[PDB]
This record gives C-alpha cells, sequence and structure tokens, in this order.
C-alpha cells in the first residue's frame, strides 16, 4: 500500500510533551462568565459557527463571539487546547474566554478583536513591500504553531486578519488544526478547494506542517500574480488537472510512484499530459510591479507535489525574497 511518511521538522514534538499537551479529549474547560459579553452584530455563520462582534463590558473592548453550533463536541475541545496551547505565540489570535451560550447553550469561544481591512481591498493593494511584509508575518505564525505541534490545515485569505492600519496581521480559524503525530493518518477532507495541496487532492493521508505551506504558497501565487484562486478548479479532481498543467504530470506520476499511492482512477480520463510551465508564463504588465526573480524562487520552493521537498516555514524565512523587509 502507500509509503509512510513524517515530517523533516519538528516530528516529536508532542512525543517530548506532557499527554496533558496533546490529548484535548481529556482536557477540562475553564469556564468565564457569559454575562460579560453583550453581543453587538452578526458577523456571519459558517457550517461550524456563528460569529458575532462584541463588547467586553468589564473593560468596554471590542472582541469577537463564535457561538459553536451543537455537532462535533471532540472538534471543540480540539480547538480549544490548540488556541489554548498556541495563546501569546507571535500573530496567532489570542482566545479571551470560552463561556456557555445562554441561547444556544453550546460552547462560546471569545477573541481578541482585529479590526481587520477588507480582503478584497487587502488582494487589490497591497504593494510589492507589503506582500513581502505580510507573508514574512504569516510564517512567524506558522513556524510557530507548527514548532507547538501543530498544523493549521485551514490557511487561506479569509483566515489572515490584517489591520492594514497597524500592520498587524492574525492567523484566525483554528477549528481544522490538528496535532501532529508521526505515522498518523489524517482526514484529507481540510482546507478549501483551492488550497488543497496536492497529498489531499491525491488522498495520501500521512501528511504533516508542510500542508500549510502548500496552501501558503497558493496565496503567494495569487497575490504576485494577480490570479484569484490562482488554482481555480471545478471542482476537487479538477483542482489537481488545473494544478498539473502548471506544474507538469511528469514530477505528479513522480510524486504518485515514491509514495506509492493508487490514484483515483477516475484522473485516468481528465490529467491528460502536461510540461511544467516556467514562471515567467504567468507574467504579464498587470502584475510585473509584485514578480521578482526572488518572489518566482520563493513560490517555486512551496508549490511542490512532494509534501517534503518544500521548504519549512523557518527556511522559507531565510529566502532572500524577505533581504528587503526590515526586521
Ligand atoms: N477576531 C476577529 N476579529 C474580527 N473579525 C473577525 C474575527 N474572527 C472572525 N471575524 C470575522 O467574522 C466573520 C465570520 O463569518 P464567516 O466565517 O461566515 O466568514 P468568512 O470569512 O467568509 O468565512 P469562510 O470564507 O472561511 O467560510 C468574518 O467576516 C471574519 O472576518
Ligand atoms: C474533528 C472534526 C470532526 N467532524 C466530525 C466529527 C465527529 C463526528 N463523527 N460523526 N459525526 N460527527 C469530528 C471530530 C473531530 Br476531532
Ligand atoms: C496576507 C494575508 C492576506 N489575507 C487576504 C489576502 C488577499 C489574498 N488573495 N489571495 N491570496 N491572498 C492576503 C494577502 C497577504 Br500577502
Amino acid at each position: 500500500g502507500p509509503v509512510p511518511s513524517r515530517a523533516r521538522v519538528y516530528t516529536d514534538v508532542n512525543t517530548h510533551r506532557p499527554s496533558e499537551y496533546w490529548d484535548y479529549e481529556s482536557h477540562v474547560v475553564e469556564w468565564g462568565n457569559q454575562d460579560d459579553y453583550q453581543l453587538v452584530r452578526k458577523l456571519g455563520r459558517g457550517k461550524y459557527s456563528e460569529v458575532f462582534e462584541a463588547i467586553n463590558i468589564t473593560n468596554n473592548e471590542k472582541v469577537v463571539v463564535k457561538i459553536l453550533k451543537p455537532v462535533a463536541a471532540a472538534k471543540i475541545k480540539r480547538e480549544i487546547k490548540i488556541l489554548e496551547n498556541l495563546r501569546g505565540g507571535p500573530n496567532i489570535i489570542t482566545l479571551a474566554d470560552i463561556v456557555k451560550d445562554p441561547v444556544s447553550r453550546t460552547p462560546a469561544l471569545v477573541f481578541e478583536h482585529v479590526n481587520n481591512t477588507d480582503f478584497k481591498q487587502l488582494y487589490q493593494t497591497l504593494t510589492d513591500y507589503d506582500i513581502r511584509f505580510y507573508m514574512y508575518e504569516i510564517l512567524k505564525a506558522l513556524d510557530y504553531c507548527h514548532s507547538m505541534g501543530i498544523m493549521h490545515r485551514d490557511v487561506k485569505p479569509h483566515n489572515v486578519m490584517i489591520d492594514h492600519e497597524h500592520r498587524k496581521l492574525r492567523l484566525i480559524d483554528w477549528g481544522l488544526a490538528e496535532f501532529y503525530h508521526p505515522g498518523q493518518e489524517y482526514n484529507v477532507r481540510v482546507a478549501s478547494r483551492y488550497f488543497k495541496g496536492p497529498e489531499l487532492l491525491v488522498d495520501y493521508q500521512m501528511y504533516d506542517y508542510s500542508l500549510d505551506m502548500w496552501s501558503l504558497g497558493c496565496m503567494l501565487a495569487s497575490m504576485i500574480f494577480r490570479k484569484e484562486p490562482f488554482f481555480h478548479g471545478h471542482d476537487n479532481y479538477d483542482q489537481l488537472v488545473r494544478i498539473a498543467k502548471v506544474l507538469g504530470t511528469e514530477d505528479l506520476y513522480d510524486y504518485i510512484d515514491k509514495y506509492n499511492i493508487e490514484l483515483d482512477p477516475r484522473f485516468n480520463d481528465i490529467l491528460g499530459r502536461h510540461s511544467r510551465k516556467r514562471w515567467e508564463r504567468f507574467v504579464h504588465s498587470e502584475n510585473q510591479h509584485l514578480v521578482s526573480p526572488e518572489a518566482l524562487d520563493f513560490l517555486d520552493k512551496l508549490l511542490r507535489y512532494d509534501h517534503q521537498s518544500r521548504l519549512t516555514a523557518r527556511e522559507a524565512m531565510e529566502h532572500p525574497y524577505f533581504y528587503t523587509v526590515v526586521k
């Protein structure tokens, strides 16, 4: 069957920590007082929660309340434990409190409020310097959570909040995040379609932190080339075809061969044969101001089929693309 794989960094972080760190099921939630929070307005509703802007009336500060849906109790405890483990980490959203909602009778996560700039506005206006600056800020968050034995698994534009005024970034929505345990087989039905790593698309379950680096590469490609999303699949199958049209089918088949993966036969009639396109093929007069040889070399090293061959977050932070960013 498939050949096993393990992360090339932070492999045994969870083995060397007490069981309390990663055994989220045995975690006892410390409950705050729901009366401290007054809901102001509904911000949205996803598949697992309803999100509200609120005020913490004990300090008159703005907060965000995520009222969880009454499903998957283990999922709730996993997110809480991950948020708690990462609290205070660079560019990680701060979990301020956990309260029992009086209406839903489910847990409600209270986060620090980020006065975030519109996502469309962010994509349309970031300069070359700001893409490098913000990419470096995302890498601080990823290296931290990976160093803490956690993979985010849902890295995408909507989960990266930027307060462009204070040049502040926060990585949010840790509801799909997981503890990395070498040898563990994970659910491939994670991340959003356009940001899914080839490991997910070919149904390779023994993946690791490097899935987040593929997602980050998809963001980078969309930002530097002004193509939202960069890999625009009609569904999860066409998603791999879109990748193959850029990276080529030869390296895809080498990746499937190496890990001894049984590719879904439905790909036989749609993958075709494609050669890698040189990154300069995607450069045009409307995006040339965001492209440099350093941007292309950095992107090239993130968007690789073989998850073991991608730059880790720390290696990515050493890249020449970031030499111009003030540190
Ligand atoms: N800490 C926070 N500070 C400010 N706004 C937040 C915070 N956490 C979440 N939000 C905002 O609350 C809303 C949550 O609603 P929702 O999850 O449905 O939107 P979304 O970003 O389109 O999600 P997705 O695209 O992942 O499905 C979003 O507009 C999000 O930007």
